[PDB]
């Protein structure tokens, strides 16, 4: 039986019909449901109050969320069980994170052996390399400092690495190494250019165009590359890494010279080997980390830690854990990851609202949304249940966005005025870089916050067209116009407002998004683990690899059977 | 009377429900329509062959936009008459681009005056001023070369810009100052560290965060700032504007050193004069050029000739100006914009898909999905008819996107398997740092090609049931399982096929966006040239500004009415 003949199901079918009646703008003049709605979690508030619900049916969606059995679905999770069904895989991301002080206590039995050992065997070879590279006890072929990561990976192998890396590196610039303080403010005279300030580039895209982004103005000499891969055979991976190699082998041509700028992060240790790689210098990951959920292992860790240090790495990682330990323990009615994926799932089902907009109001958080497009839309863009019964009903929705103010001032119009969509806005306290002048109004910090609140509070209460009718007492406007300057209103909006993004908050961020989907997914009854959606793309590219081979170089090999479009195509393509 | 009582809609609606029972991968066997649904112009192809309609269904949609009377509406568009009917304004960024030679035969009289002898007056100062600027007749206060260029600017203010700015800054570098030919591969030792390699950076969030991004290792002696704000007061701009002054006064103090310094777009005059701005320095613009069009006056086109030179900026020109002649003059059955604009609209209203996926297989377009965004967004997100009516229709779909392959291995797996969401592919025959190494099967652009072709056929295609269940009798997976490995196909695709990113071809790419978003806004019977859609977040806004001033100063001044969540969130954010 599918969740769509759930009883609890049917009841939201019915509340929801009767909450379309209903306008935000009379439940925010309610201070109970207001304090019902806005939970706090450590240095975070989150308020769903600006959702089209009444408490009453919250109280239902977590009735939903209990017929489900979401929290028994959790806990198998978090509990290493074969959770991921079509490919009969445990999903242990959460294992990544636990504290070197749980390794007993929150031990975690794979095959007869603690994966926490692993974990943490794998995390102080990080802490050991890291600090190494820092303090310049490892050193390039010249004998000098490295100075640049050029990081390779697709997907998940670079997403949430990206994401954490354009987050922090101004909190880890400013505050760390230039030692800014709160009270203090136009710290223009801060220093970019010193020790253990790493040029990290990330090189995504098969496209050699972005080989040539990565390169520019390196120096082979100060630069460290590290290559993302757990196969070690990803096709665009390894084509960037045999690239990068033979740009590194312009200046650097012994091989153990070679092999002091090369690093794996891998488990194909017999392609490592071929690549050149030394055995110290591959790090691994295991198969219950799924790429998207990837960040927290080697694969985020390694680089991340070259850059800020292992330290502020294990307080990233102390943010994920509390969060993580949050949503495993809390009652769902006080459960934030959940209270997250109902909202999501009761706008997308009842609402048929299938888009959502993050829009982080830091600019430091301009890869965020990047990363949340491939782990909600790659985890919960499926068409199958867990009962593998084909489904017609409503998955993952379309995630889009750019921080605020910058999104603000290019689609917001439509936002407002053109289709509904569900915005997700994250706003701090305080800045990375805080200005102010004396004779302004307000600090750029509050100026930009100013748009955080306004925007939430317009897009639920909007503007009649008696209030529009009012202003025009004084515009005098022509009155057949005013109906362009409507504002429907009850437009759903959650607020996330944290007093500062430090390393430990980044964390906190990265696992209610994680746990959030995960939540989702079991709400949607589908798997959030597997990604056999990717496979056709793959195999008809291979086809069509073979083909430009047999045409580029004249020589017949392969039956090829392209369609009538194609051909046409391919023949400009090749000519 | 609506667009949806009209006899060629009504038909619409009858002729989708019949192409809803029809599989694309057999429309795609069929050579004739295959010929009829491939488009070409100039140096491009335009696929439409994986759309969902047969060449009759093309030809209604065709009728509907001849019931629609969309060439009559573009021509009143091209001609300057006030189409822009909440405003009351003209329409005319196509003039904007109207080769000197054509100044009167193309002729737009606007309150006695011909339009394009402002036009040229303004790029003649920009040919003049970037001319100068690059061959060091115009230098810093320490009589140097400048080598950084500061935009300041939100929204249409440089959207546009940091397109064409990222697109075009490679074919610049490797096809211009390091003279790349096209028989070569391989060039790593070409040098970005010579003359005329601008250091282009884009100040456009109000968090100072973004000012701390903009300053980053540059120093105030080298920068030239462009302010970009047609007032002269736009918020956030002014007081990025503000912040920049301030740091460029760390270093340079005298009035007329400041002077050398600093650049307007603008036309407010006296507010130019105020900020220190000398007179030569002023670059005009026209209240008949929207912020979203308006990369092709001095808003894009100066900084972008003082970063390529005019030559190369006058080559983008032609190319946007040969694509607006296309789309004013092509019958409409062949007539590019006109249908892209056509397939938008039948996939929006007949197959309610209310997305779009602008997905360019070229890195260096990097930043063209975000200007796409709001100049369709902020265009067509609108409530409210031609005829002041307003309306429960879909309107302008979200759009969101990332180079190809980085969205394949992002979110693929969702427009695969998830909901369905119509593709536009963008592509070229040739890559800006060809890459190709002897023992490779293809050049690194050719694999990157691959997934475009494979991508368009995977989509419309799909794999049967039985053709998983023929793979599996090798595989061997649990039988139940089989569900999850479908591809239902029938998810639509449009392929744009370029021979070569050139500035010219840059030229025909912006304009087919802005024709087709022009003809679609006519289609929609929406006006695409307001946004009053803005209006509200700011007003609430400047009420937040004023509690933020008093609450930070202990000062009383305003009278505030904030709702209940509001107070609590405020309350926190101030303590």
């Amino acid at each position: 039986m599918e969740i769509t003949n759930l009883k609890s199901y049917k009841e939201l079918v019915t509340l929801s019909a009767e909450e379309k009646t209903k306008d935000l703008k009379d439940y925010l003049n309610d201070k109970n449901r207001s304090e019902s709605l806005i939970k706090k979690f450590k240095n975070f508030y989150m308020d769903l109050s600006r959702q089209r619900y009444s408490e009453k049916t919250l109280n239902k969606l977590v009735e939903y969320a209990e017929e489900v059995e979401l929290k028994k679905k959790v806990e198998k999770t978090f509990m290493g069980e074969k959770v991921n069904m079509t490919e009969n895989r445990s999903v242990l991301h959460t294992a990544l994170r636990i504290p070197i002080e749980k390794i007993n206590t929150h031990k975690i039995i794979i095959d007869n052996k603690n994966v926490l050992e692993d974990v943490h065997g794998v995390l102080k070879k990080i802490e050991k390399y890291s600090d190494d590279i820092r303090n310049g006890v490892i050193k390039t072929c010249k004998n000098t400092k490295f100075k640049n990561v050029i990081c390779i990976g697709i997907g998940g192998s670079y997403l949430g690495t990206e994401f954490v890396y354009e987050a922090m590196k101004y909190y880890y610039y400013n505050m760390e190494l230039n030692k800014n303080e709160k009270d203090q403010v136009n710290n223009f005279n801060n220093n970019y250019d010193q020790d253990n300030v790493f040029n990290v580039r990330f090189l995504a895209n098969v496209d050699p165009n972005d080989v040539n982004r990565a390169i520019q103005n390196l120096d082979q000499y100060d630069t460290l590359v590290i290559i993302i891969s757990k196969t070690f055979t990803t096709a665009e991976t390894m084509l960037n890494a045999r690239s990068i190699k033979k740009w590194l082998s312009l200046k650097i041509k012994d091989d153990e010279n070679l092999s002091k700028h090369m690093v794996a992060v891998s488990t194909n240790l017999k392609l490592t080997d071929e690549f050149g790689i030394s055995r110290d210098n591959v790090f691994e990951f295991w198969d219950w980390v799924g790429g998207r959920f990837s960040v927290t292992s080697s694969v985020g860790i390694l680089p991340l830690s070259i850059a800020f240090g292992y330290k502020n790495m294990r307080n990233f990682l102390n943010g994920c854990h509390d969060m993580d330990e949050h949503f495993l323990h809390a009652d769902l009615k006080e459960n934030i990851p959940v209270l997250l994926a109902l909202t999501s799932f009761y706008n997308s089902h009842f609402f048929d609202y299938k888009n959502v907009a993050i829009l982080p109001y830091f600019q430091n958080l301009l890869k965020f949304s990047a990363h949340i497009q491939q782990l909600s839309m790659e985890s919960n863009g499926k068409s199958v249940d867990r009962n593998n019964q084909p489904i017609h009903y409503n998955t993952c929705q379309v995630y889009f966005g750019e921080p605020g103010t910058n999104g603000q001032h290019s689609f917001y119009q439509l936002i407002h005025q053109g289709q509904v969509i569900p915005v997700e806005l994250i706003g701090f306290k305080h800045s990375h870089f805080p200005i102010k002048f004396d004779k302004e109004v307000v600090s750029n910090h509050d100026e930009l916050m100013t748009n955080f609140f306004a925007q939430a509070d317009a897009l639920a209460i909007g503007k009649t067209y008696e209030q529009v009718k009012e202003e025009n007492e004084k515009n005098k406007m022509s009155p057949e116009l005013l109906t362009h300057k409507v504002f429907n209103g009850n437009r759903p909006s959650t607020l996330l407002l944290f007093d500062e993004l430090n390393f430990y908050t980044c964390g906190l961020l990265l696992s209610l998004y994680e746990s959030r989907i995960v939540a989702e997914g079991f709400l949607l009854n589908i798997n959030s683990f597997d990604q056999w959606g990717v496979e056709l793309g793959k195999v008809l590219a291979k086809e069509v690899r073979n083909y430009f081979n047999d045409t580029r170089n004249q020589k017949k090999s392969n039956t090829y059977n392209f369609n009538e479009s194609t051909k046409i195509l391919l023949n400009y393509y090749l000519s």
